[PDB]
């Protein structure tokens, strides 16, 4: 049920159905849609894996350092198909004098690096060796794999520590994410709908949301790059106002950006009424942002209920909880002074801190824990948010200590129904009350 097996099944079940579409705005301002059906995507994946099989052995790492695009996608899936541990990274940044890539390479000791012609120069400047493969230069479309002793680890996620993400972790994150998009359908996307996403593949749920999820869900995805989004934020609205029912996800700032930079003219002839769900990240969330976004696009048929607040851990790659499914999110005002003192009390007014209401998840599990004692906090008492579940990684690559410290939390005298561990210490402060959780920050 790993990605390679998921893709193989899609190749067989629906060979000629569109699978991945990358909107390239680098040449054409209106954007050129580069599409690959499931069988074509699968074929390109087999060919990459075939190339990788000549370097090193099963379990070796293969870094991916390419720009946002279909080369990155097949490169990633190619690594998995070959029984290698992918290391999704971005094209090296910071110049020749910057050692953030050198550090990640030195920590993972990859056997090869998958990149593209456009990035090969920068990538080589940071490889002081692993084989350098220019994906776009291969016969990706040229018309049998071990997949027996393949590693349990799918890839390493860096930000120098690499979170070890297993196939299980990826699969379960996928399951919960989909539950977030479609809480009322067991996480299954209705007919003629597709994921829209411009989130970077190298970090922050970008990989899981844009590549993994669609492959495992067997649904098409319309992708683009963060640079193209910044350049013309209206493009995100266009993609969700295309000839399919869209569902997307994005950081809180993206809604402010899209609302302010998209003109009424940019929306001429666009209807946003068929949108299914747009998850909004919980990092740096501004209360009014979502409503403003909804208010400015209301005239173009945007339904306010589609915007769903979601809580995920970008660094540990963990989908945690979501608002109530059915309509705009619920925000509660708490007394600031009290809350600053560690206690939650509903005083709704002016100087109060308004927090978004997230339903406590079934999976993973959330517990508010006193970071100093490792003992759960009664409802209403602020503490650190601890999470436990099959989508929570076991630790970092070759760092037992750190893994223990971060992913190995154990709760003291756990209350009934609460496992002793292991728990991921999120580093987030928050609380629970009436079956709901809130994040202060």
């Amino acid at each position: 049920r790993s990605l390679p097996a998921a893709l193989r099944a899609c190749a067989r079940l629906q060979p000629h159905d569109p699978a991945f579409t990358f909107m390239d705005y680098e040449q054409d301002w209106d954007g050129v849609a580069i599409t690959l059906t499931w069988s074509q995507l699968y074929r390109r994946t087999l060919n990459v894996a075939q190339e990788l099989s000549r370097c090193g052995s099963t379990g070796d790492r293969v870094v991916i350092s390419a720009p946002q695009g279909l080369e990155y996608v097949v490169a990633f899936l190619g690594a998995l198909q070959a029984g290698r541990i992918a290391v999704p990274l971005s094209v090296p940044q910071g110049g020749v004098t910057d050692e953030r890539s050198d550090s990640v390479l030195s920590d993972s000791s990859p056997v090869a690096i998958l990149t593209t012609s456009s990035a090969v120069d920068d990538v080589v400047q940071h490889v002081a060796p692993p084989s350098i493969i220019e994906v776009d230069l291969l016969d990706l479309d040229a018309p049998t794999f071990k997949e027996d002793e393949y590693p349990s680890t799918a890839y390493l996620q860096y930000t120098p520590a690499g979170v070890v993400m297993s196939h299980q972790n990826v699969r379960v994150n996928f399951e919960q994410l989909m539950s977030g998009y479609f809480a009322d359908t067991d996480g299954i996307p209705p007919p003629n709908s597709a994921l829209v996403s411009w989130l970077p593949f190298y970090h922050d749920m970008g990989l899981v949301i844009g590549i993994c999820a669609p492959i495992l869900g067997g649904y098409p995805a319309v992708l683009t790059s963060p640079v193209s989004f910044l350049q013309r934020p209206a493009r995100w609205m266009h993609l969700m106002a295309s000839d399919f029912h869209a569902f997307s996800a994005a950081p809180n700032f993206a809604f402010e950006l899209a609302a302010r930079r998209t003109t009424d003219d940019d929306m001429a002839g666009r209807d946003l009424g068929n949108i299914l769900t747009i998850l909004s990240g919980s990092e740096r969330v501004q209360a009014a942002t979502i409503k403003r976004f909804a208010d400015r696009f209301a005239r173009f048929n945007l339904q306010e209920r589609v915007i769903r607040p979601s809580y995920w851990l970008a660094e540990a790659t963990v989908y945690v909880a979501t608002s109530k499914p059915g309509q705009p999110p619920e925000t509660v005002d708490f007394d600031t002074e009290s809350l600053s003192a560690g206690h939650a009390k509903p005083c709704a007014g002016g100087g109060a801190t308004s927090l978004i209401s997230y339903m406590l998840p079934r999976s993973p599990i959330v517990r508010i824990v006193d970071s100093d004692t490792c003992i759960e906090c009664p409802d209403g008492t602020v503490g650190e948010i601890w999470v436990h579940g099959d989508n929570v990684a076991n630790g970092y690559w070759q760092k037992p200590d750190e893994s223990e410290r971060t992913f190995g939390g154990k709760i003291v005298t756990p209350s009934p129904g609460t496992p002793e561990g292991p728990w991921l210490r999120t580093g987030d402060s928050g609380f629970v009350t009436d079956g709901k959780m809130f994040i202060i920050g």
